[PDB]
Formats: structure tokens, sequence, C-alpha cells
């Protein structure tokens, strides 16, 4: 039995990593460089989490992890090594963490749609009553402790492809939903290091699952998902409000037809790796298809925070930051909504923005977390109706509340407090 010391705690990696160890019953407790609802979720069950990073908050353990992110003159990390504590890396300590667990493994890696499968395949392994142990990179209700979750059946998890060390990970099954690679740092800016770590990673896995489409890693794969082409195909793909339904061909087969409550045409990409996990795996598809029309989604993957229906208003939440996922969630908010007004407020994160936007109804641009006015600006030149809001704590307040509307709030950072203040500006309203 052993006491843990969690330098950035309050990460949604590092949560589950705590709560594991807390659910095992260690001594754990940690720090964090704010408050997040991870601290907040986790002093709630009495885990001592202390903000900001302080030497102050030291309580003798015999174990210190880190994440990538804490630099050496953390206090935390200089006492730790003064005392002479054992120090390790959170990647690094969840293999370990696996090691002992000694459990079969269902890893999901990738670039775009990694938090998402890896709900999904978690989500099917509960419907299957397979009692997974689930460590997730973002929250899921279904989940006893949102990003985790423990059961004695085998274990489900996200692989971040940007530390080249999970390359070092050898999980039975390894869903590799693409590789875009576009976070060389820790690869030594090697696209070869890069391809190098998902070609290790695939020898090591017994079956290996892939996006026929992914110039990087396809080839990996010993089943592959695809639109036109791969293993598991799409013929036919139709989005309505209330889900969407896709015939998927399995080697050019009609084979069967997925329904899933969630959106959005990447969401079927990555229904369709699930199915073509768990179809190789031998699998009787018709729980599993049921698990996935049940699939909830991830907070923060356009998750519908707020609905009100007498008044048609939805406040949704998505992760979204680059031009691109923009594009996407804007197109998957017109397949959901056809006829509402679709209002996005974007907090851009640390040019081709005012494209992506261009099909939100109106815009309120907010600065950077950690310039926003450039994109505010660009969307003007556009000739479009944007608005730009320089101070977070404005955001919600600035809006215009109407019927038949959706709010969608996009944003990696704090924008997800506004939307929060926003649905309870609104409540209160009412």
């Amino acid at each position: 039995h052993m006491k843990i010391h969690f330098v950035g705690i309050g990460g949604i990696g590092m949560s589950a990593v705590a709560l594991h160890e807390f659910s095992n019953g260690n001594d754990v407790y940690g720090s964090n460089i704010e408050e997040t609802e991870r601290t907040a979720y986790l002093r709630k069950l009495g885990i001592p989490i202390f903000v900001p990073h302080s030497a102050d908050n030291w309580y003798d353990p015999d174990l210190v992890i880190k994440t990538p992110a804490v630099r050496d003159d953390n206090p935390e990390i200089v006492r730790a090594r003064m005392e002479r504590v054992p120090i390790e890396n959170r990647l690094h300590y969840f293999r370990d963490t696996l090691k002992r667990e000694k459990k079969e493994e269902f890893a999901v890696t990738g670039t775009d749609g990694k938090t998402t499968t890896t709900a999904m395949v978690a989500h099917v392994l509960k419907h299957l009553r397979k009692s997974p142990t689930v460590f997730l990179g973002g929250i899921m209700d279904s989940l006893e402790h949102g990003n985790y979750e423990k059961g004695n059946g085998p274990v489900v998890y996200e692989l971040d492809e940007s530390e080249e060390f999970f390359s070092e990970f050898s999980p039975n099954y390894l869903i590799i939903t693409n590789a875009r690679g576009d976070h060389l740092e820790n690869y030594g800016n090697s696209l070869t290091r890069y391809r190098s770590a998902f070609e290790k990673i695939s020898r090591n896995t017994d079956l290996v699952v892939t996006f026929a489409e992914d110039e990087l890693t396809s080839h990996l794969g010993d089943v592959t998902f695809g639109v036109k082409k791969g293993t598991y195909t799409l013929e036919m793909r139709s989005a309505s409000r209330a889900e969407q339904k896709a015939m998927v061909e399995k080697n050019g087969k009609r084979y069967l037809e997925l329904k899933l409550k969630v959106p959005g045409f990447h969401n079927v990409l990555n229904a369709l790796a699930v199915i073509a996990l768990f179809d190789s795996l031998g699998y009787d598809l018709a729980p599993v298809l049921e698990a996935l029309e049940e699939f909830r989604g991830v907070h923060r993957r356009f998750s519908i925070a707020f609905h009100d229906p007498e008044t048609n208003i939805y406040v949704i939440d998505d992760y979204a930051h680059t031009p691109d996922e923009i594009r996407n969630l804007l197109q998957t908010a017109k397949e959901v909504f056809e006829n509402e007004k679709i209002v996005v407020i974007f907090q851009p994160h640390r040019g081709n923005f005012a494209k992506a936007l261009q099909l939100a109804d109106e815009v309120v641009v907010t600065e950077v977390y950690d310039s926003g006015k450039m994109i505010w600006d660009s969307l003007k030149s556009l000739g479009k109706e944007a608005y730009f809001v320089e101070k977070l704590p404005e955001l919600e307040k600035v809006i215009s509340v109407s019927e038949n509307t959706v709010f969608l709030f996009v944003g990696a950072g704090d924008i997800i407090y506004s939307s929060r203040r926003f649905v309870e500006r609104y409540q209160s309203s009412k």
C-alpha cells in the first residue's frame, strides 16, 4: 500500500490514473495549476487536491507522478527530488499500471476520434456486461467516475500518439483512428520516428484495426474501415435530427445497418472502427449495435448541455479548435438542426477560421485561450455578421437568447465555463 502524489492531478489523463489508484485503496492526493471539473470531482470523492502548485503541497508520498507538462522547476518536483522520492511520468506509470493489471487490453489511439472511439468500446463492453476497467480521455456519464471506471473485465484505454512512448504499449487489440502526425515535437520532428512508433505498437498487438484511408497507417491494420474502401465500408448514410443511420458493407456486401443517437459523419467512422474490432473478435453484433445506438457521447464532443423543448433552444459544447474541426462541427449542426438558427461562440486556442465559420448564422469570437480579433476581422471581410468580445466573463452576457436557436460554445479552453454560465442565465431567466 502506497501514498501517491500526482502533480497535475486535475488533468483528464492524470485524474483517471489517480482514480484507479484511489479505487485500489492507495493513499492518493495531488495538485494542479488551476481548478478543473476533475479537481472538483476528485475532491468530492475525498481526495486532497491542492491548487496551485507549491512545495507546501507535500505530504511525504512514497511516490510522485507527473505529466509531461510539469517542469523541473515545479516546486513539488524540486522537493520530491531533494527528498529523494521516486518520480514517475504519467504514461510510463500507466504502462506499468497495466503490466500490473495483467488483463485483456483494448487500446485506442489516433489523431482524431480517439476519445469517442474509446468511449464507444468501453460502452459496448459495459453493455455486454463485460465489466471493463475504463480509462477515458474525456467524460462519459455512464462511467462511474466520468473518465474512469473500475471493473474486473478487460481494460479499455486511450493511447496518446503525442508521446512516442505509446509505441511501448502492446495491447491485445488496438484501433488506430488515423495518424496525421501533426505533432512530431516528441518524435524529434521526424515523421519517420512517428511511422516507426505505429509500426512497433502494431507488431506487438494481436489485432490492429485501421482506417483504410489513413495514408500513414492503413497498411498496419489486420482489418480496416473507410467510406469507399476498406474491410468495413459505408454504402449509405442518412443523418437526421434524432439519429443518423448507415448501411455498412463488409468486404463489399451489405452487412448491417448502423444507427447512432450521436451525430456527425466522423462518429459513423468511429462506430465503424468499433464494429470492425468486435466483429473481428467474433462478437454477436446484435447487442453491439444496440449499445452503439444507445451510446450517449463524450462531453464536449457535440454534447448537448441544455435543451429547452418549449422554446426549441439548445446549448451545445464542442472542443473544436481547428478550422476543419469547425467546418465539421457546423456541417453536423446543419444535419441535426436543419432549420434552427446556429450561433457559434468560439474561443480560439493557443484566416481559414472565417471560412469555416461561414456556415453559422451568428458568430461571436473571443480572445485566444492562453489575435482572436484577427478572426473577427476575417469574418467581417467575408462579409457576414460576427462580433468580437474579448473578456471571457462577458461572453454569456452578450448573447441574445432567441427561440429555435442552437448555441454552440466551441473551444478546447475556458469557454466551457461561459457555456455553463449561459445555461444558468437562461434557467434563472425562466
